[PDB]
C-alpha cells in the first residue's frame, strides 16, 4: 500500500503535463497570428478536448483508483463520465473532421480549398461537440430515469447501459473501429495525393480559370483550367467536344465542380502519361516535388508526345544540370509561343523552389493519428476481447487502458510542437 501510494502520483505528473501542454497550445495559437489557420484551428479544438480531459478526467480517475471506492456519489459519477465520453468522442470526431478536411482540400480544389476559412472550421467543430454531447450525455445521465431504476451500486462507478459486453462491443466499433478505419483510408489517400495541391496552384496561376468558353492567347478554344477544347475556329466543334467531355449539354458553360473534376482528370492523365512514357518517366523519377511538378506542368500543356521531344533538355534535367537545361529550353519553339508561363516553369526548374509562383510547399496527421490509435486500440482490443470471455480481464487492465486513452491527450500537444517548429519557437518564448 505504501509503495502503491508512492507510485500513484505518477498519474498526477502526467495530468499536469497534459494540462500545461494543452494550455500552451491554446495560448500560443491565440497570441501568434502565424499559428492562426484552418488546420491549426482544428488542432486548437483538439488541444481543448485534451485540456478539459486532462484537468478533470485524469484526476478524478486518479482519485477513484486510489480510494478503491467512489466517494462523490451518483451525480458526480454521472457528470464525470459524460464530460469524459462526450469529450473524447469530440476528440475522435475532431480527428475525422481533420482528415476529411485535408481530403476535400486535395480532391475538391475549387469547391473546398477556395472557400475555406476559420469561420467555417469553427462551425464544423462546434457542430461536432454538439453531436458528441447529444450522443453520450443524454444516455449516460438519463438512462436511469428512463429504465426506472439504477443498476449502479454505490461505491463503484461506471456507465449504466454499458454493463453488457456486447452493446459495449458494437458501440466501440461504431465509435472507434469504424472512424479509425476511415481515418486510415483517407490518410493513405492523402499521403499518396499530397502534391496535387501544389501542382494545382501551379497550373492555376499559369493557365487561370474560366467557366465559360473563351479564346486562348493563341486563339484556340479552351475551357476550365488548362483544358484545351479545340484549335478549330468553329465554335460548334469546341462546344461539341466539350459536351463529349462533360457528358452533358454544356451550352458553353460549366459549374466549378465540373471544372475542378476536369482539372483532376487532366492532371491524372498527365502523370499517367509521364509514367507510361519511356522518356519522361526515368527523368521524372529523379525529380524533387517542385521540379517534378514543373514537368507535370509542361506535360499537362503540350502532352506526353510533346514534352518527350525535349530529349536534349531531358538529358541534363536527369543529370541534375540546371542552368544548362534552362538554356536548352529557352531556345525552343515552346518558349517562343508563350514565354511568360514557360519562364515561370523554367525558373521553377533552376531554383527548385516555388518562389517563382510564390507558392507554399499530410503534416502532423501521421503523428496525431499514430498516438491516437496506439493509445486507444489496447483498450478497444481489450473490449473486443471481453466480449467473448467474462472473467479474463482484471479491473487493473481496464484502468491501464484508460490511462493510455489519457496519455493520448497528453501526447497530442507534444506531437504538435515536435512536428511544427512554429509551435516549438512559440512555446519556447
Ligand atoms: C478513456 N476514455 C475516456 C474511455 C475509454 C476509451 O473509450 C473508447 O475508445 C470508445 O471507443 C469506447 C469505450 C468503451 C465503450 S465505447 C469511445 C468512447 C466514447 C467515444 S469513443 C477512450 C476514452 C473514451 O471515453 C472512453
Amino acid at each position: 500500500i505504501w509503495q502503491v501510494v508512492f507510485i500513484a502520483f505518477l498519474t498526477g505528473f502526467l495530468a499536469l503535463v497534459t494540462i500545461i501542454g494543452n494550455i500552451l497550445v491554446i495560448v500560443a495559437f491565440k497570441v501568434n497570428k502565424q499559428l492562426k489557420t484552418v488546420n491549426n484551428y482544428f488542432l486548437l479544438s483538439l488541444a481543448c478536448a485534451d485540456l478539459i480531459i486532462g484537468v478533470i478526467s485524469m484526476n478524478l480517475f486518479t482519485t477513484y483508483i486510489i480510494m478503491n471506492r467512489w466517494a462523490l456519489g451518483n451525480l458526480a459519477c454521472d457528470l464525470w463520465l459524460s464530460i469524459d465520453y462526450v469529450a473524447s468522442n469530440a476528440s475522435v470526431m475532431n480527428l475525422l473532421v481533420i482528415s476529411f478536411d485535408r481530403y476535400f482540400s486535395i480532391t475538391r480544389p475549387l469547391t473546398y480549398r477556395a472557400k475555406r476559412t476559420t469561420k467555417r472550421a469553427g462551425v464544423m467543430i462546434g457542430l461536432a461537440w454538439v453531436i458528441s454531447f447529444v450522443l453520450w450525455a443524454p444516455a449516460i445521465l438519463f438512462w436511469q430515469y428512463f429504465v426506472g431504476k439504477r443498476t449502479v451500486p454505490p461505491g463503484e462507478c461506471f456507465i449504466q447501459f454499458l454493463s453488457e459486453p456486447t452493446i459495449t462491443f458494437g458501440t466501440a466499433i461504431a465509435a472507434f473501429y469504424m472512424p479509425v478505419t476511415i481515418m486510415t483510408i483517407l490518410y493513405w489517400r492523402i499521403y499518396k495525393e499530397t502534391e496535387k495541391m501544389n501542382i494545382f496552384e501551379m497550373l492555376r496561376i499559369d493557365e487561370g480559370l474560366r467557366l465559360k468558353i473563351y479564346k486562348d492567347t493563341e486563339g484556340y478554344y479552351t475551357i476550365g483550367i488548362g483544358h484545351l477544347l479545340t484549335k478549330s475556329p468553329s465554335l460548334n466543334a469546341a462546344k461539341s467536344e466539350l459536351d463529349k467531355a462533360i457528358g452533358r449539354n454544356t451550352n458553353g458553360v460549366i459549374t466549378k465542380d465540373e471544372a475542378e473534376k476536369l482539372f483532376n482528370q487532366d492532371v491524372d492523365a498527365a502523370v499517367r502519361g509521364i509514367l507510361r512514357n519511356a522518356k519522361l518517366k526515368p527523368v521524372y523519377d529523379s525529380l524533387d516535388a517542385v521540379r517534378r511538378a514543373a514537368l507535370i506542368n509542361m506535360v499537362f500543356q503540350m502532352g506526353e508526345t510533346g514534352v518527350a521531344g525535349f530529349t536534349n533538355s531531358l538529358r541534363m534535367l536527369q543529370q541534375k544540370r540546371w542552368d544548362e537545361a534552362a538554356v536548352n529550353l529557352a531556345k525552343s519553339r515552346w518558349y517562343n509561343q508563350t514565354p511568360n508561363r514557360a519562364k515561370r516553369v523554367i525558373t521553377t526548374f533552376r531554383t527548385g523552389t516555388w518562389d517563382a509562383y510564390l507558392i507554399k510547399e499530410a503534416q502532423t496527421l501521421s503523428a496525431i493519428l499514430l498516438a491516437f490509435i496506439i493509445t486507444w486500440t489496447p483498450y478497444n482490443i481489450m473490449v473486443l476481447v471481453n466480449t467473448f470471455c467474462d472473467s479474463c480481464i482484471p479491473k487493473t487492465y481496464w484502468n491501464l487502458g484508460y490511462w493510455l486513452c489519457y496519455i493520448n491527450s497528453t501526447v497530442n500537444p507534444v506531437c504538435y510542437a515536435l512536428c511544427n517548429k512554429t509551435f516549438r519557437t512559440t512555446f519556447k518564448t
